[PDB]
């Protein structure tokens, strides 16, 4: 039961996705390249500043709107959904919450209209162990020198803004981790070739290297040493976003597959009429239902200002795990055609597999959930 | 708002039941299980606390609360004793609802004040040859003057040992199949009605479960509940609601089991660590917690859909299937997390395990839930 | 494919179980009491000395014969099976392997004819962490004083011999653990009342208290400080025994249930003809087949003198887990009648649940398998 | 003796294929996957190593080895590349077996020497309207003098791009249903036979999978393989063995993936620990190891049952179902254990994952395997 605005935004995104994205899904996947038409369409439609204030060109909508947009996009293409998720839930939120009036006035208008941001936390030696990051920041008078590397950076290929976590004092561990706003065009910053991936292929995923990258002191986001707090704070909200992506992906796969099994006839009946298959369908539908409830409930808790971290982890864990199961089963229900790239279900399957890995792997979600359970008893 | 946000009345009712269960039920749980016998004090308490007429209008002695209140009461009772919870669920969700929905004004005035104050009802559908296939029931009702004569048998009748009222589904015209099935309000002490000995069961042992036989049982024509030949409709309609009620029971028992077990694994030490600090065990606990959360949301959402007058049958089936399946998994894992002590009757987790197993069988076995969900999915595409 | 002797032993055990045990299963379960007639029959049939040399009244059979016997008994009553498994795989084996010729001459003739043995490792503070056992043994000239308590001792109510693990020097930790042959009627040895259990109810499970229990130095089994090794060695073999018990229990439950679902009619069909149910049955059958192959292969690896520990753990883990799944499903396939004590499937379900707990709980089995996988690469 | 105790010849053949696969196949696996194109060198190499006539008698240029040897060759190949394994599986367990078991002495003398040395065969059963329902195939064979004229189409034909021989199931009398189905030996260069474009696939990409069409394809009556109208029996007979072959492929690919992943999780450090030392991950690994072990035993036992002339169809279905299902779970878990690198094509685990998914679909989808298993269980009680 959504507000009028939430319902309108959902219907608008559904139309946009069907008309502007669906025709391109296959070719974007094949060539690991999101089309400019889609990217600029997202900005044009106000989908890159959903919660940002209108004064900065934002839509001014609710967090649940962002969730419904992510879900609705992912029903067509999970790659476009995460592209939208990163901008809204990681980049925009961090700048909204911790930016100075100066930083907000500068960056938010660009971020709602044409500039793409990348969230730069992970390194080769700091994946699940994010706070072991070795990218360092040395204060030299009016600027900081950044040295290190990042790995797996989503949207980096054409990003203009990099939100970079770097340690200003490695002798104090994670409490030296600080957030920096870094412009693309700066000596020493290199964005490498996008990875060649199993799925999520249209979402660029690039290595970064920082060779004596110089960042003005005014480009520190928030307080020195609090960057670890901002990283995991934004990722707590990001887990709801990834729950929504995984949900939408799984739903889109399911929605496509049921009409097929209704129409396909073997042994004189609809595939849907074999009870073994009906039971698998019903089991999966129940899991999709549970996933949707967990995702929306986490979102509503966040909106209400209630504790939501355990619930966000629960949604991301469950939705990502059941998206793997849903997509795997849909290929089977389709049979042979499901194994071919002429049908969409094999892409949903390839895309879903990422969900149990990024924004905190499944084991990490369970660790977080257990910590919360320990504190409740 | 979040699914766990309740009205003031819902919150107050939940709180009262928690207190009542802990004070009046918990000390008797073990004895009742051991002896397969519900205590009169507990039955009296349920009535005295208003828990047998939760949604019934205050004009008939009821509390006039929401359906979600009934769900919360069942859950809360089941955290302490699943057998007491089903006793409450049958009265509210099957018996009272059938009469509230399909009774004449005279029938409501006559039966509801008794059902809210002292009289227990039994729902009588199933037979030896008609379990999942309920509408193959062979109990027949033959019209003689202004009465019907009932002949046949029923099986698996819960609360029969104490019930004053039996809501009996019987066929008035077996040649038209299910469309002959009719609901009858049969009083306990009607000549020809025999209540057999209670089953010796794995769990839910304090809830009496008895066979019935009908030998020329005379029932006035006025004692038909609703329209002749619509008994099948009324039975399954009430069971659609009862499925949310069984979801609530399964949820509550799984939660009670889990809540008991976590403090133990935090306290118990092996290899110098709390059991809770073994990551394998932690992951299992977190996975189970997630399933409990999903089961809760499914159950409450089904209840809210029902309250909003929205379609709820698929969702009720989803809640019952899911809650019952994860109640089995939850209780099975809790025994393991407890270790050896979990396998003994000196601890409560083995009873929760035995009790949970019924949830995938009664009020429509799991396969039947899946068949129902599939029918709705086919209609949606 | 088995040897002529293995086939003959299996066939005679099947007969003995159906004629002498089956009629008593319900009552033994209801009363939590093993019948003396059943115990006498086990000894009389040569089932309590399966691999013991004929010198000592044994049957002189193979280890796989012991596995087949435990499986066949468990098809009728898991409680009777474990009684047999403890005697053969834990007690007899330890005395055969580590006994002096005088100890063998004394105890093995008794253990094959009338005397029941109990294996005494676990304590309240030492279950999974067995080697944290606090029962101590002090040498006082020609004897050892044992002080402490044990928990969960199977067969204790009837046992004339207790094989006890006690620590002779706790500063050395587990390397002080030593094994002692203790006669029932020794002062200071108190056997508590049997546990009131969920299942395996006919197998007595008692606490023991050792208040200054004096064991002659002649009654040390093996070398001092090597008791930890004997304990876990016998338990490696015991794990194959419990796999066989769990296999038999699950197979007996399955074998009972299939005729019912073929005979029972709903909606004008045999229950067996509903495809959802068929698929569940076929899935369980596949797991039963896999559990059997794991159990027998582990047994053959032991007999061939090949490494078998990883394989024994895999068998016990898998067979116990699928015994729980099989019995849970069988109740569902039977419907209402499966939930009543008038039918046998609810007992199989209560009995199966102990399989993932005793003889090293599932998590411990997985830790062991992981240690071996670690060593293979 | 344990199921992993082989004959000296079986051990020798396993070792030989391991060496061949590592030296001749491993370097090319990524290119073949990327290009969807099997390399000529690999196919030539399979023939040269004697891997395309494993069980064929030496009088026809075969090795005359055991069926378990074929299983071990398939397993060992799939550890490196499941596409190459299926290429070998079809030739040995479908094509060579059909002709060995049901060919005349003349057909054996003509075809087996070709098939053991240079000629690839395709097995042509499935159609767009006849997948799981194979025997609903509509390809017709009409008698015209001493010849049969084939008309229709096939779908999903593996190895078609390279095949010189097509074993085609066609119905000579559609009015008698499945009893009209007949196997035909059809040369690639027969007029009227057209091989369509290879499918663009999720995995198994180096194995060509093509549609066929038959326009008045004239076959001499001597080219019927076996008895007219028994082609349904021959086809499903060969598929019962092929199910053990696919079990072996799924087993080998899962094992290869597993074997690659364990050293990685031993060496990768996070939070100061090897990934292998996180107990949650350890338990997942141990669980997967147990499943692999169980799949191996099911696979080898089914093979040994077949060799002993014992009933093996239920066991073959159990092996294929179980191995395919756990290959999916194994490869899915390996990607997770690897983390980010597992999701990239620079590492080999994502290909195992994509390849494994075909296992639950071809050679009789999982549901069909369960149906077959159930039919045998019914006969046993
Ligand atoms: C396509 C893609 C896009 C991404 N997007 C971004 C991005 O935009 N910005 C960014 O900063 N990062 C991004 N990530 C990085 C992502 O968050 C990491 O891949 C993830 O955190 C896991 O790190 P890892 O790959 O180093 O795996 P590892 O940390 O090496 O984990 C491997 C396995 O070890 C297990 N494991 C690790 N630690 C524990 C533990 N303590 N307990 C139990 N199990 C454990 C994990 O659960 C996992 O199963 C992206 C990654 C990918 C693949
Ligand atoms: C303790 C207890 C209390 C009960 N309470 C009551 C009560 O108060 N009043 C009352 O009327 N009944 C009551 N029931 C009856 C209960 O609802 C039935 O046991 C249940 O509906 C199953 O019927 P059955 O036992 O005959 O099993 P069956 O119908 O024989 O089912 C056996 C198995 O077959 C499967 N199956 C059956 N049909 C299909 C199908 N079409 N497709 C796929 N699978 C199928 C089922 O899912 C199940 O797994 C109670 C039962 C018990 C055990
Ligand atoms: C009926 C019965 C009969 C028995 N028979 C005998 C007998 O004859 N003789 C005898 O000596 N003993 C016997 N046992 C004892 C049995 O072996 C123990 O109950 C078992 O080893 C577990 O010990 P615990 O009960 O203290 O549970 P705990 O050790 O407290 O374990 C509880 C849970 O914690 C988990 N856990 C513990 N350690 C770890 C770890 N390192 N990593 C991950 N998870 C962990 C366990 O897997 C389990 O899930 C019997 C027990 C029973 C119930
Ligand atoms: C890469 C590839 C290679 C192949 N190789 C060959 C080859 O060389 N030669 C050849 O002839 N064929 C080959 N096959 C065809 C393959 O065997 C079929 O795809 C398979 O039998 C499934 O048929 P289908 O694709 O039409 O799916 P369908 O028959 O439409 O099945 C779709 C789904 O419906 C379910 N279903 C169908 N019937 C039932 C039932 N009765 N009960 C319960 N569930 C049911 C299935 O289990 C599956 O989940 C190949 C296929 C592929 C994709
Ligand atoms: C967050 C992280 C890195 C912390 O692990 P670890 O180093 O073991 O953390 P801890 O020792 O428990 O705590 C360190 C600090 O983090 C905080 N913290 C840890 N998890 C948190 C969470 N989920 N939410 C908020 N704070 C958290 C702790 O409160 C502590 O801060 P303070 O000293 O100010 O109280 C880990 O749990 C995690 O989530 N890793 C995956 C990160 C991720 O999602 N990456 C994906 C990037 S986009 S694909
Ligand atoms: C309800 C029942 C018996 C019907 O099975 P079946 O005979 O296959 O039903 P159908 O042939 O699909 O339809 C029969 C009638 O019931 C209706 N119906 C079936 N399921 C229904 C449901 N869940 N809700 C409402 N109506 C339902 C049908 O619409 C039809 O009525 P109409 O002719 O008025 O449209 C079966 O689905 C079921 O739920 N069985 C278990 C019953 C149960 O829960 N027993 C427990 C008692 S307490 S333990
Ligand atoms: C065996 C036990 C107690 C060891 O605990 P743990 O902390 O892992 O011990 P470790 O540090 O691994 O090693 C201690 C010694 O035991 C040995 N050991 C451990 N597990 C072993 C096994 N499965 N087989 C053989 N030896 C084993 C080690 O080799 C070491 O001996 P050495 O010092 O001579 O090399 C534990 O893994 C276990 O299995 N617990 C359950 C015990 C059980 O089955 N109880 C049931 C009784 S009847 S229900
Ligand atoms: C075999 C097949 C096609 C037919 O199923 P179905 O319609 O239920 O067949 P049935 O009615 O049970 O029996 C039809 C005939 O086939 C026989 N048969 C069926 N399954 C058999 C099996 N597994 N082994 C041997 N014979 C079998 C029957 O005995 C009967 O022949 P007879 O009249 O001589 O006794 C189906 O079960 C199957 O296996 N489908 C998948 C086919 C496959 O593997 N395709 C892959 C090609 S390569 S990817
Ligand atoms: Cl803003
Ligand atoms: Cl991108
Ligand atoms: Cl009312
Ligand atoms: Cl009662
Ligand atoms: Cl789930
Ligand atoms: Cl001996
Ligand atoms: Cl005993
Ligand atoms: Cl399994
Ligand atoms: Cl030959
Ligand atoms: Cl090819």
């Amino acid at each position: 039961t959504f507000t009028d605005e939430e319902m309108m935004i959902k219907s608008s995104v559904k139309k946009f996705a069907q008309e502007q994205i669906a025709p391109l899904v296959s070719t974007m996947d094949e060539n690991s390249k999101m089309e400019k038409s889609v990217i600029q369409g997202l900005f044009q439609q106000g989908l890159m500043g959903i919660e940002v204030d209108p004064e900065y060109g934002g839509t001014g909508a609710s967090f649940l709107s962002t969730v419904l947009v992510i879900e609705e996009l992912a029903k067509v293409d999970a790659s476009v959904a995460v592209f939208c998720e990163i901008q809204n839930t990681l980049i925009n939120t961090l700048i909204r919450k911790h930016g100075t009036e100066e930083q907000k006035a500068t960056y938010l208008p660009q971020l709602t209209t044409e500039k793409v941001g990348s969230f730069c936390l992970s390194e080769a030696g700091a994946g699940s162990d994010s706070f072991a990051l070795k990218t360092r920041a040395d204060k030299e008078g009016d600027y900081y020198v950044l040295n290190g590397s990042k790995m797996w950076i989503s949207s980096a290929e054409h990003a203009g803004l990099f939100l970079v976590m770097a340690n200003v004092d490695p002798t104090i561990g994670y409490k030296g981790i600080t957030s920096f706003l870094v412009d693309r065009d700066t000596p020493g910053l290199h964005i490498g070739k996008p990875e060649n991936k199993l799925g999520l292929r249209a979402s660029s995923t690039c290595p970064l290297t920082f060779e004596n990258v110089k960042v003005p002191e005014a480009n520190i986001l928030g307080q020195i040493g609090h960057g670890y707090k901002y990283a995991i704070g934004s990722l707590n909200e990001g887990r709801i976003g990834i729950a929504a992506q995984m949900l939408g992906l799984a739903q889109g796969c399911f929605d496509y597959t049921i009409p097929y099994i209704k129409e396909r006839i073997q042994f004189g009946k609809r595939l849907f009429d074999f009870q073994g298959l009906q039971h698998q369908v019903a089991h999966v539908a129940t899991q999709l239902e549970a996933a949707r409830l967990l995702t929306y409930n986490a979102a509503r808790l966040l909106e209400a200002g209630k504790p939501f971290i355990k619930e966000a982890s629960m949604a991301k864990y469950y939705a990502s795990e059941i998206a793997g199961q849903t997509t795997s089963k849909c290929i089977e229900w389709m049979g042979g055609v499901g194994y071919t790239k002429d049908y969409p279900v094999e892409k949903y399957f390839r895309d879903a597999k990422i969900g149990t890995i990024y924004e905190g792997a499944s084991n990490i979600q369970l660790n977080t959930i257990a910590k919360h359970i320990d504190a409740e008893y």
